[PDB]
């Protein structure tokens, strides 16, 4: 069949991807730039992250669209325009665990979060993961390449001049990068510590959510315990235990947690004078705290740590849609690589697997639509006006 009919629709489905790639992630860097509500360390990332997906867009696909060609390149000229998707590809992964560590910063340590982690430091580590992604993405151009020895014949049928290749992926770019060095090194790796950096933010939510009702458990125990207490010796040792888990606590709320422990300190010091009924009197009294203070301060907490898992939830959708979008092309040079007596992938899966890869850069506009108010009502205001 004439090769430019397979081309044809190869084509107009990456001019299509290139067009939404754009149309999405600029509304993204529109959305961030306008909102100081969405101009926080986490999106400087997600901005980083749009950014590479609007190149996928302008350059990574104008790009594939000429290499899909096998016009007559000078190999190293060659080189460039196959390897510019990778620089892309290892930027959008140092973006994806860039935001995956800063949702752990925040979870595990909130109360550091804002002086560990500044606007300063985060535009820092952007700008040195860029220069680390054309240095991995490009590592092919300073000297592990194919050029050394070009496929003459395949030149020659194509009317190349001298120092030319026919300019083919595959052709300039070793599987050996392609698999131990880009693949296992370069993407894997960094995929699953993401997913250990996420395990360890949902175990540390889990964990503080348990410790949160486990408090109020406590709380709510020890009261009924000085209830029934038949002396001041019972009344004592589980004023002791809530005097504890107050101040453990304490690490409107303000005033809430003094009045608390005041309120503990009153009872137990008339359980320390013998005085019983006193003291079971004074510790009723608790309840009003408990009720106009302690719950409200137990309900915001819990709301906010719900609201972390449900953004470490979202950004992790993100990592693992990178991840199932570009595997597949991964996967395919794994068996190019391992199996020498397997046929090659035939030309539509190849291409097919190259366009999931580039429609990766279309998806995350669509996840922060559906997943974050912030930004979906920004993105109303934009559209609107
Ligand atoms: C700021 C942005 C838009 C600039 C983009 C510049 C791009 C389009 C340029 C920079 C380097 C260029 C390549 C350098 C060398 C060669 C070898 C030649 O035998 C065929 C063209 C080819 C493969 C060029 C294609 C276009 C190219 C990739
Ligand atoms: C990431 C998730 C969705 C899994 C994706 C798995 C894909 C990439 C797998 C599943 C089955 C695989 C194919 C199974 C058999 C062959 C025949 C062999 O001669 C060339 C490779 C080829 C054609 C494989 C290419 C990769 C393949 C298509
Ligand atoms: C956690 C998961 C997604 C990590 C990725 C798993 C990858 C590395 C696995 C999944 C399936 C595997 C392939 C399955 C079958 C074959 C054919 C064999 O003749 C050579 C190895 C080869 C080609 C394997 C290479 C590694 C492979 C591609
Ligand atoms: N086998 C291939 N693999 C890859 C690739 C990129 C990241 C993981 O694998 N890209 C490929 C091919 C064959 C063609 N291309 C490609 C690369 C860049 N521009 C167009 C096509
Ligand atoms: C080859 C073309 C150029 C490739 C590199 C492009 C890099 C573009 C990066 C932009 C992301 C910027 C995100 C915001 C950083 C923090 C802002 C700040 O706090 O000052
Ligand atoms: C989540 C990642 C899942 C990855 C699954 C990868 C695909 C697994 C299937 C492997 C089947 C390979 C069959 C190769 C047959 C070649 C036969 C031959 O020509 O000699
Ligand atoms: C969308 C599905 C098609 C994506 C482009 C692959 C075309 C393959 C072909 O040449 O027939
Ligand atoms: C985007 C869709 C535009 C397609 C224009 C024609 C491309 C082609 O068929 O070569
Ligand atoms: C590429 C396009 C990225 C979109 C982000 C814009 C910054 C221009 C700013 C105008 C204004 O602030 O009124
Ligand atoms: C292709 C490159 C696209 C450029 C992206 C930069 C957009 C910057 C928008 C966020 C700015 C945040 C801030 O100023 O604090
Ligand atoms: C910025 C937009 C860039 C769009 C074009 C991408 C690169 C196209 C390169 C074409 C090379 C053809 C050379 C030849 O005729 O041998
Ligand atoms: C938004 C600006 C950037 C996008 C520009 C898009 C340009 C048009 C798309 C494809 C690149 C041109 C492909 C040239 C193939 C040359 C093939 C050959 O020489 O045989
Ligand atoms: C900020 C824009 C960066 C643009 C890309 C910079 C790196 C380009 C790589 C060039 C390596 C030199 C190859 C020479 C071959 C002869
Ligand atoms: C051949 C390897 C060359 C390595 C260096 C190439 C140039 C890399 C620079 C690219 C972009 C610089 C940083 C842009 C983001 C700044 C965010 C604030
Ligand atoms: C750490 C990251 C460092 C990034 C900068 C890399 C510097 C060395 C790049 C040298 C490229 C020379 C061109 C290669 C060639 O022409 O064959
Ligand atoms: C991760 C570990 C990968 C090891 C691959 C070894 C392959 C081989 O020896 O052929
Ligand atoms: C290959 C694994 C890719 C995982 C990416 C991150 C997904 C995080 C999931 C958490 C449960
Ligand atoms: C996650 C960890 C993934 C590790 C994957 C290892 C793949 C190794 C494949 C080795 C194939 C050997 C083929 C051969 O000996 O012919
Ligand atoms: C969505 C559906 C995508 C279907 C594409 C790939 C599934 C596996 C097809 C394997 C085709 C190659 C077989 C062969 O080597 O002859
Ligand atoms: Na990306």
């Amino acid at each position: 069949a004439p090769p430019i009919m397979g081309s044809s629709v190869y084509i107009t489905v990456e001019l299509a991807i290139a067009v939404l790639a754009i149309l999405g992630n600029v509304l993204v860097c529109w959305a961030v730039w306008l909102n100081s509500n969405l101009q926080n360390v986490t999106n400087y990332f997600v901005v980083s992250l749009a950014a590479a997906d609007i190149l996928v867009g302008v350059l990574a696909i104008p790009f594939a669209i000429t290499i899909s060609t096998g016009f007559c390149a000078a190999c190293h000229g060659c080189l460039f325009i196959a390897c510019f998707v990778l620089v892309l590809a290892q930027s959008s992964i140092f973006s994806l665990l860039a935001i995956a560590i800063d949702r752990y910063i925040a979870i595990a340590i909130p109360l550091r979060y804002n002086g560990l982690v500044t606007g300063t430091r985060a535009a820092g580590i952007i700008a040195i993961c860029w220069v680390l992604s054309f240095a991995i993405g490009l590592t092919p151009m300073l000297g592990w390449n194919n050029c050394g020895q070009p496929k003459e014949g395949k030149a020659h049928s194509q009317g190349c001049g001298e120092g030319q290749v026919a300019c083919l992926f595959e052709d300039v770019v070793p599987m050996n990068y392609m698999v131990y060095f880009n693949f296992f090194a370069c993407v894997l790796v960094p995929l699953l510590l993401m997913l250990g950096v996420y395990l360890r933010i949902f175990a540390a939510a889990r964990r503080q959510l348990a410790d949160l009702e486990d408090n109020w458990e406590t709380l709510n125990d020890n009261l009924k315990v000085i209830e029934k207490a038949d002396n001041a010796a019972q009344v004592k040792d589980a004023l002791t235990k809530m005097r504890a888990a107050a101040l453990d606590a304490q690490k409107d709320f303000r005033h809430g947690f003094d009045i608390l422990v005041g309120q503990i300190d009153d009872a137990l010091k008339l359980a320390n004078e013998g005085k019983v009924k006193e003291a079971q009197a004074a510790a009723e009294q608790l309840k009003t705290t408990r009720n106009a203070y302690i719950q409200k301060y137990l309900e915001r907490a819990r709301s906010t740590l719900q609201k972390e898992v449900h953004a470490a939830k979202s950004a992790a959708i993100i990592a693992g849609l990178f991840a199932l979008c570009w595997l597949p092309l991964h996967i395919i040079n794994c068996f190019t690589f391992f199996c020498p007596d397997c046929s090659h992938a035939p030309l539509w899966l190849m291409y097919l697997a190259i366009v999931l890869a580039h429609t990766n850069s279309v998806v995350n506009p669509f996840i922060y639509a559906y997943r974050i108010r912030e930004f979906r009502q920004t993105f109303r205001k934009i559209i609107r006006s």
